[PDB]
């Protein structure tokens, strides 16, 4: 009945980014989940990662407040260093350091989350998943949108969106997405900015033929808060019994961070005859980031600070309600360039038929950093007791003051210089073969995944070209009743960058999943349920020198066996729901420092559940009326596990009015607000002293017109 329905519900089956060819979901083996566009139309996402946020086995909001970046922990685990494993349109958005990219949802058609490793399918890769989204391509029928928001703290959005043919016979079509964005961040003194145009082109010489042009171009003068809380005034009370209020800011008044993205690429396809089809996706980009950035290090009574003067410095009693901040000062600019080319060839063998995959996938990173860290005695201290004042909590946090992040004192600073290089060349093959009720998927990939770091200031040189093999195969057996039962097996690896006491770079620290599950996808009502269970391994887990040094041995091990279930359906014509659950129990195996512990920002339990009503009758007729639950059970905030952050349940809502009733179909009006009841809560911690203030509540009308 109304857009994000079965219209949603359907379109949702389907899916390439499980197994890198047009399949349905119960015919992958593996656990995958899919957000549309008119969902995302729906919900109105600040980010991708609220996109997902009814999906099971992902914490999208570790970080709170910010948005900077959209990091997602999966299945427990996050990539080799806590950068994205974030991809667009089959291909790796590959960043560095700070240079890590993002899309708004606003430039999105689609997004997928892929549960646990598929190394077999795109190279290195974090166990745990990856994120695939794709670009809004050029549209059959024309679109003419124009929208506009209006929200709390002072966001004001202006986008449009327009696509249409060239030719009547649409051998040539175009899309044109742009944006402009501002608001103030929760973080008093705090901004953000975002200017963003996606121009496409799609080039239909014919049915057999597809060559889309696909660019994105988007500069962030100001991308805000990215700061850290001490768990003292946050989690835990600061020796007064108050805490720091959800809009403290530690940073300095002129703490500045920027982002700038462009890329040019395409998707292409061609069918040769009924055997062959090839496609090739291939992208290139150039990304930028500064900041002049004070962050917070804890209280001066945490152990991170045991030798900072300013901080020895005060009465023992003191130390824990006074702030140690540091500081960066950061300049990087990253080359990434992307071709996979695929050959799909279909075929039988008797009663058996194949979709036989055989490609090979490139690309290569360029990221050259020059920054400069404060260090222990770098930035003035703060005194979180005028901050805890209910006045503030009641008017209101204050500015702090500035800061020179010229002056670097050689002191208590140093330069960090460093010149990063990636390159991965893998071949992969693999078969989907279905002999009736059966369907058995079956492959492997190859990888010559090289890297060279240079070290400017130390004139140094690191380097380590690794070579892996990685595998997957499952079943999945179809009854026509709607019932796909599998199970699978699949692997992933990911390469060290750390150098440990010998000089070298570790080796790769390797995914081993086992998976079963079924999946209940009815071709008949539109309904969608999964439900999978799943045994998930991290080896050679960078750990702690057994024997006292400043380097990281390897050889450990964590371990994340868990349970999902997800569920969208259609319940009535004018009633749709989705939700989920998941359980995660995720443990450090083998381990220096920490056998037994479960990994910091992970919850045992999470959970969420979203409801719709839409009339179509009476006066309040074209008005839709949702709302949603989300569950987020309590966790630990350090890999010691010597505290816990708490369980929390977030409720958002929003109205819509389908403006078509007055005249302007296919236009409506909209008012959303996140956090509805403007609950206080800490998102997470991955440390005693790194802690995040969870969103306060937000309210956004947003009216979109289409023409
Ligand atoms: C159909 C075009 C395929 C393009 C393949 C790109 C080759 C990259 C070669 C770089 N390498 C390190 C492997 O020599
Ligand atoms: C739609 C499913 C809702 C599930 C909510 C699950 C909560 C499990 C809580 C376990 N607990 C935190 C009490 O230990
Ligand atoms: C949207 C689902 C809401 C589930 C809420 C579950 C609350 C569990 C409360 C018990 N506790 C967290 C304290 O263990």
């Amino acid at each position: 009945e109304s857009a994000w329905g079965p219209a949603a519900t359907i379109a949702a089956r389907q899916s390439a980014t499980g197994t890198k060819t047009d399949t349905p979901i119960q015919k992958v083996p593996q656990s995958i989940s899919v957000v549309t566009a008119e969902e995302m139309a729906l919900h109105q996402p600040k980010s991708v990662k609220e996109a997902l946020s009814y999906t099971p086995g992902v914490s999208v909001g570790t970080r709170g407040a910010s948005n900077t970046y959209d990091h997602l922990i999966i299945r427990g685990f996050a990539a080799e260093g806590q950068s994205q494993n974030n991809y667009l349109n089959g291909l790796k958005l590959q960043g560095n350091f700070y240079n890590d990219a993002v899309i708004d949802p606003y430039m999105l058609e689609r997004a997928e989350i892929m549960r646990g490793p598929v190394s077999v399918l795109y190279g290195k890769s974090s166990p745990g998943g990856l994120l695939n989204m794709v670009s809004k391509r050029p549209t059959t029928e024309p679109l003419k949108e124009v929208q506009f928001k209006a929200g709390t703290d002072s966001l004001f959005q202006t986008g449009f969106d327009f696509s249409d043919s060239l030719d009547d016979d649409g051998v040539y079509s175009y899309r044109l997405t742009g944006l402009a964005r501002s608001a103030n961040a929760q973080q008093k003194g705090s901004e953000e900015q975002r200017y963003a145009i996606a121009p496409a082109f799609t080039w239909r010489p014919d049915d057999k033929t597809n060559f889309t042009f696909l660019s994105y171009f988007q500069n962030e003068p100001e991308t805000g808060y990215y700061g850290w809380l001490p768990k003292e005034g946050t989690v835990e009370p600061l020796p007064n019994g108050k805490r720091l209020p959800t809009d403290f800011n530690e940073g300095a008044k002129n703490n500045t961070y920027s982002r700038n993205e462009k890329m040019v690429g395409y998707s292409f396809d061609h069918e040769f005859n009924d055997t062959f089809t090839v496609r090739q996706n291939l992208r290139f980009a150039e990304n930028k980031t500064s900041q002049n950035s004070v962050y917070g290090y804890g209280v001066c009574s945490d152990p991170a600070n045991a030798y900072s003067k300013q901080c020895a410095a005060l009465a023992p009693a003191d130390k824990g309600h006074y702030l140690a901040r540091k500081y960066v000062v950061d300049d990087e600019k990253l080359q990434n360039f992307s071709v996979d080319t695929q050959l799909q060839s279909k075929f039988a063998t008797g009663d058996i038929d194949h979709t036989l995959l055989t490609g090979v996938d490139f690309m290569r990173m360029r990221n050259d950093i020059n920054a400069w860290f404060g260090y222990d005695d770098s930035v003035p201290l703060l005194n979180l007791y005028n901050p805890s004042s209910h006045h503030h909590h009641h008017h209101g946090s204050s500015v702090n003051t500035d800061f020179d992040f010229n002056a670097k004192d050689p002191a208590n600073s140093g330069p960090y210089r460093i010149l990063n290089k990636q390159k991965q060349t893998g071949v992969y093959v693999q078969d989907q073969a279905q002999w009736d009720k059966v369907l058995v998927t079956l492959g492997g990939r190859y990888d010559w995944a090289d890297q060279e770091s240079l070290n400017r200031v130390a004139g140094t040189t690191d380097k380590r070209d690794d070579k892996q093999f990685t595998w997957r195969g499952g079943v999945n057996y179809l009854f026509d009743n709607g019932v796909t039962p599998y199970f699978s097996y699949s692997e992933s690896f990911e390469p060290s960058s750390q150098v440990g006491k010998d000089g070298n770079i570790f080796a790769p620290s390797k995914g081993k999943q086992y998976e079963v599950g079924v999946k209940y996808v009815p071709e008949d009502r539109p309904i969608v349920v999964t439900g999978a269970v799943y045994n998930l391994t991290k080896t050679n887990n960078l750990m702690a020198d057994p024997e006292g040094s400043f380097f990281s041995v390897e050889g450990g091990e964590i371990r994340a066996r868990g349970v999902e279930i997800e569920a969208k359906a259609a319940l009535s014509a004018s009633v749709n729901v989705v939700g989920s659950y998941t359980y995660t129990d995720a443990e450090y195996t083998t381990d220096t420092t920490y056998k037994g512990n479960t990994p910091a920002q992970v919850p045992k339990h999470m959970a969420s559940l979203w409801a719709d009503y839409t009339f179509f009758d009476g006066p309040l007729s074209g008005l839709t009326l949702g709302t949603g639950g989300r569950y987020t059970g309590s966790s630990y905030g350090d890999p010691a596990n010597s505290f816990k952050v708490g369980s929390y349940t977030v409720v958002d809502a929003l109205v819509r009015y389908d403006l078509a009733r007055v005249g302007m179909a296919g236009s409506n009006v909209a008012l959303h607000v996140n956090n509805l009841f403007d609950r206080e809560y800490v998102a997470s911690c991955f440390n005693t002293y790194g802690c995040f203030w969870g969103a306060e509540r937000q309210v956004v009308a947003t009216a979109t017109f289409r023409f």
